[PDB]
């Protein structure tokens, strides 16, 4: 034809937007990846999602999974393939081997297969045809050179069938070679490859669109996860700063804070509290998780330090009853530790949660503690994620930093995500007399005047009380004032 | 079936966890590692627990070791296979080669073999497998095409048999490929990695399921334990939070403390002492750890920098005779260095300990020195697994933590554990007039209000005097004051 | 002394022969081995490793032009 090429959604979450519209029509793409990455997952999907949501028939060729297995294993995410096969809108093509025994019926290997594959494609009047582990065939004892023509012959004849494919290959090291000839890089049209990368006993999935012949993509890798709905993408580099941005305001729990705000918080924002330990940080996230209960909206309170119970116990000795809360199904609170997942399932369980619960809400007690051992980078890749979803859903989120050093620290933020925030509440010790007194601080609020002063505050069972400046010294922020008379 | 596929229950401490439930029925599991891993226990254990447990009979597969052997071996974890045998539950079958000699073996083995293990099968009415070491084999003159197909034969074979099967193969490298041929990776549904990763000259073991087809599991690495009781995995990310959390007080065995804490440390709570050498932090446990006895409590003292003379001698000083405390039976002290093992075992020691004494107090004398060496990952890791286990067994505890830098210390701990603590009492050297002295101040505490005073406290024979703040100094924290006051009285 | 022409499989089974005859004998024996990198393969035919009972791991460490000796009973 005479214009742009032209794609075919797969559907999978996230991967129509990496791909720029889809897997190009008519056309193979390559998906390569070591053991236990997702190859079959993804090939399935695209053949699943076909037939559910455009009615195109798919044709799935399986040279080792049996076709009882590849229908066993769908039921984990709750597809019926059996019933597809049945509608005759699936059709998987058995092309494994005999576990019995013979050496004498494929001779006419290729030749024969490609017919079969074509007799089903016009039979089922097929539109998506999916290879799994086409690698596997020529594991009977080829060189490089022998692969690189079969493989050619073979995406050849099905280009001129006319289906779009997706073949499936296998790797043995996460960053070597692109598949296991170093051949099928250069004879496919599109090439993708499916990590399942290690570093520091942690593994991380990313999926990755090395080249799309004739079209754009977006390059690099993206991560993803294998959940009960199969491969759900973020592309964290694809979302745009498109954000809603208003000007009402919503209260912090604590109104000689929204004093210091300029009468409270923006709706559309993103606020900060940082401090040393113990400085209080998750007394305020209760008493802005609690303000927005009495105002019967939904609120929900990430925690990654307390026990649900233990915030109970110390919520209610500042009074406070975040039992009453539950109940009445305006707040919500998850509780994981960091270490029980990547920071990708943490992501998405937190989108996952805001979707079942509606918040208006949100509060994330410690972003300091999803830090610990992860990579600064793939850690700000988590805020701007988490950020910017409560950004564009008109959520006012709440995150909490503790600072490494008490007294003294010289930057708001130790992974510098001070830029990525709206409104910044600062909370320091400061010694007073060989007391330990606290301190609060509107640092910055982006659209409003707030307070420039460093009140001191006390904690009782009533809650925070910011009192007044001080005043009278010198060097406050050291946490080592000096009183001047 | 119409259902996702069902597991089968290890029994492997840890593993059903990180499997979610056990290993998929019906299909095989290759497991796979390095010499000395574990891949031979795993699958005894595997079996074992099968009879042990659910009355499931067992078929031993073993290539390499001789019958004699796998049950001569299995002594070393308490268990009688000899018996199992006997009373067929168990059945080991040789397939391993005679001592003396015989030409092209590759043939009829898979098959012969295959309805060798069918038969045995049948015969016993076997519902777990084992094969012990496939690799060694076709370790007989074979090339990955070969290997490949030969593989895929047997899966294929015991999955029409119906039989849930473990299948061993080695490697050579911690983190090179998965298997020998780089082939069995991909004929297997579920792949098993056990790993003995060197890196300083310790050594860790670890666990990880790579894939499962069909269901989900937990994903990475976890540190495991071979013991007197086999395989025992820790899977710390799997740990909940969701312990208990009550408002009872206890005494810290200092009763000025106590005040300042508002009444005491919490129950549930995580205590934890900073402060740079010498500051006093082994005598606030010492002291803690005796409180429990004189309340008739149990207590462990886990000691990583003093000897259990030393903590003796230094104890009796104090006054608090820890003597007694131990005939008393309430009072148990433990000891030993840290290199002595590797954080996994010293993690298990403490857990295993705790089941036996059942104490009510913990004390680590040390956390910093836990820390010598090993990375800072892997420390909070071991953190939150002493913190959680104790905090979700309402025990509580007392940890220790020495500063590296003596006055001037600009954060709690160096590694970062502050927010893993519920309440933390703090210790610092106050320069005053040429002099060092002390000064003790609460820090922090979760659930109460305690004292923000920074007070300055002796040592003598009779243990910690809390005497009072330096209200006229300035810049008490940074251990350098500043006297203050300009008019003392005078006339009108 | 299959250092003469072999290759692997051949290495396993050889050995696997002798130390079999040597437990049916009744004898404590030791068994040495050559490696030719201080981190790799256990030894040189990578078979070695799984034939024994046991698995002893002497090496001579480089690191700074010191050399240093370690023992380990893998
Ligand atoms: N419901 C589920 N929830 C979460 N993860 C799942 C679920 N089902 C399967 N998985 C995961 O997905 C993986 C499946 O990968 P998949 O079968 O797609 O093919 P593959 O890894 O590409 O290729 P191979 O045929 O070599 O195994 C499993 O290893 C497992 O981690
Ligand atoms: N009932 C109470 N009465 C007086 N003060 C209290 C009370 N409860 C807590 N506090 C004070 O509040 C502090 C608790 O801090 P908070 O739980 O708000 O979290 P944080 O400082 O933000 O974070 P983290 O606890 O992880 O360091 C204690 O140090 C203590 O001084
Ligand atoms: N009771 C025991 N307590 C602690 N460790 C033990 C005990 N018994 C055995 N071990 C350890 O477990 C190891 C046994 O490993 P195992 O026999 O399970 O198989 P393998 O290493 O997987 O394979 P193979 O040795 O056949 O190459 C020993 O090397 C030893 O370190
Ligand atoms: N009988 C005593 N009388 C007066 N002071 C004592 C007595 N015993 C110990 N001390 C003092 O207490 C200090 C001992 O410190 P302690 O045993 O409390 O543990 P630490 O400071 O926490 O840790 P570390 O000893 O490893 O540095 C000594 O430096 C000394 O000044
Ligand atoms: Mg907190
Ligand atoms: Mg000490």
């Amino acid at each position: 034809e005479h214009q742009a090429i032209a794609k075919m959604r797969t559907m999978i979450e996230g991967f129509d937007d990496i791909s720029h519209g889809g897997l190009p029509i008519g056309r193979s793409t390559l998906v390569s990846g070591t053991s236990g990455t997702g190859k079959t997952l993804f090939s399935i999907q695209f053949l699943y999602n076909g037939i559910i949501e455009f009615d195109e028939p798919g044709v799935f060729v399986t040279f080792e999974e049996t076709p009882q297995d590849i229908i066993k294993n769908a039921r984990s995410f709750g597809w019926d393939l059996a019933k597809l096969v049945d509608e005759g809108k699936l059709f998987i093509l058995d092309a494994s081997p005999d576990p019995e025994g013979q050496e004498v019926v494929g001779g006419f290997d290729l030749s024969a297969l490609i017919e079969r594959i074509n007799y089903a494609i016009q039979k089922y009047r097929a539109r998506r045809v999916s290879i799994d582990s086409v690698t596997s065939v020529f594991q009977q004892y080829d060189a490089s050179s022998v692969v690189r023509r079969e493989l050619f012959r073979l995406v050849a004849r099905l280009k001129q069938i006319g289906a779009t494919t997706v073949m499936t290959t296998e790797r043995i090291e996460e960053y070597g070679p692109i598949a296991r000839y170093g051949v099928e890089e250069f004879v496919s049209d599109n090439v993708v490859i499916l990590r399942n990368v290690l570093e520091g006993e942690r593994r991380r999935r990313t999926l990755e669109i090395l080249k799309l012949r004739g079209t754009s993509h977006m390059k690099g890798e993206y991560p993803f996860t294998i959940t009960d709905h199969g491969i759900n993408i973020f592309p964290l580099g694809a979302m745009r700063l498109t954000q809603r941005s208003s000007n009402v305001r919503v209260s912090s729990g604590v109104v000689r804070l929204d004093e210091m705000c300029g009468g409270g918080f923006f709706k559309d924002s993103i606020i900060l509290a940082t401090g040393a330990t113990g400085t209080g940080k998750t007394l305020l996230v209760s008493r802005f998780v609690e303000n927005a209960c009495a105002n019967k909206e939904r609120a929900i309170l990430f925690a990654y330090e307390e026990s649900r119970a233990q915030l109970l116990r110390n919520a209610y000795s500042w009074g406070m009853d975040f039992e009453e809360m539950e109940r009445q199904n305006l707040l919500k609170i998850v509780c994981a530790y960091p270490e029980s997942a990547g920071l990708e399932d943490h992501l998405q369980i937190i989108k996952s949660e805001i979707n079942d619960f509606k918040p208006a809400r949100i509060a994330i007690d410690s972003l300091s503690a999803l830090a610990r051992g992860v990579s600064n980078n793939a850690f700000r890749q988590f805020v701007i994620g988490v950020t910017g979803y409560a950004k564009q859903e008109e959520i006012t989120g709440l995150f909490t930093n503790t600072s490494d050093q008490f007294m003294g620290a010289h930057s708001i933020t130790d992974s510098h995500i001070s830029t990525i925030t709206d409104t910044i509440i600062l909370l320091q010790y400061v010694e007073i007399r060989g007391e330990m007194s606290r301190a609060i601080n509107v640092f910055k609020m982006r659209g409003s005047w707030h307070d420039k002063a460093i009140r001191e505050f006390m904690i009782s069972d009533k809650g925070p009380d910011i009192k007044d400046s001080f005043r009278n010294f010198e060097r406050i922020i050291s946490g080592s004032p000096t009183r001047i008379t």
